C-alpha cells in the first residue's frame, strides 16, 4: 500500500 519493491 505504501512502499515499493513488490506490492503493498
Amino acid at each position: 500500500v505504501v512502499g515499493g519493491x513488490x506490492g503493498g
